[PDB]
Formats: C-alpha cells, sequence, structure tokens
C-alpha cells in the first residue's frame, strides 16, 4: 500500500479514469502510469494505457507527469490532462493526446509541484523516468512496453 497512501495529495490531483460501475470486482485494478509527457516515448506510453484501459473497463487508470525536464511547472500538464480528463477514452488517433497536453493555460500548482517531488524521491525514481505501478507493483524504467504489456501483467 505504501506508495498509494504516503502520496494521497499527488494522485488526488492527477487524472483519472475511474473503473466502470459496471465491471466486477474480480476484474478491478490499479495502473499508474508515470511518464514525461514532454517526449514522444512517455507520450507513446500512456497513448498505450488509454487504449489498455479502452478494452478492460475493470481497470482504474492514472496518469503521472513526470518531466525530466522541470523549467516548466510539471502542473502545468497534469493540469492540461486533468481538465481533458473525461475526454480521454474519446481520444481516436496519438494527435488527440498531443493536442490535450499542447494547450491550456494553467496557474502552476507548486503544492502538485512538491507532491511529485517527494513521490519521486521516496519511491526512488527519477524525474524523467517512465514507469508504470500495477497493483502497487513498479515497473520500469521504461528506456519497449505496448497495450500487449499491460494485457499480460493484468495475467
Amino acid at each position: 500500500n505504501k506508495i498509494y497512501i504516503e502520496n494521497h495529495d499527488l494522485m488526488s490531483k492527477v487524472p483519472v479514469i475511474e473503473a466502470s460501475k459496471e465491471s466486477t470486482r474480480d476484474d478491478w485494478a490499479a495502473l499508474t502510469v508515470v511518464a514525461d509527457l514532454d517526449d514522444i516515448e512517455g507520450q507513446e506510453l500512456v497513448y498505450y494505457a488509454l487504449r489498455f484501459r479502452k478494452s478492460n473497463d475493470g481497470v482504474r487508470l492514472d496518469i503521472v507527469h513526470n518531466p525530466k525536464d522541470t523549467s516548466r511547472s510539471p502542473s502545468v500538464l497534469a493540469q492540461r490532462l486533468k481538465s481533458r480528463e473525461d475526454k480521454l477514452l474519446d481520444f481516436t488517433r496519438f494527435l488527440d493526446l498531443e493536442t490535450a497536453l499542447e494547450t491550456g493555460e494553467f496557474e502552476p500548482d507548486v503544492a502538485y509541484d512538491a507532491s511529485l517531488a517527494n513521490f519521486l524521491a521516496s519511491s526512488n525514481m527519477k524525474a524523467g523516468d517512465n514507469f508504470v505501478i500495477l497493483n502497487g507493483r513498479v515497473l520500469g524504467p521504461i528506456t519497449d512496453f505496448k497495450k500487449e504489456d499491460f494485457e499480460v501483467f493484468l495475467q
């Protein structure tokens, strides 16, 4: 649990696709993708995670933006994505995601940026790293991994 418990601030601010009400408890699982969405390789991972969630409605997906470069507030992209949180399964096209990360004025959330900086240090992962956490299991860094590999780890 301890990852989930120590980080409630951050995890409360990130984009979340809730598992469906009409899925079962045996289907239910918790996927976190942590990705640098300034880079294609991070975006691509999230895209796959989205596609996976689209097919597997027992999963609760949330997405943590974890940029290597911090000159911009991490919280900007995270808010861009959080604003468009309902829309995320309507994506059909890698471009829909790019678009969603491309636009939206937001005021930096410092408390978010702090939360992130904890989460990283206490979870011994670095800024910029791409990884997934699946029901508590950290997998990464990811330096391939597509929606197959999500599927299998669910089994």
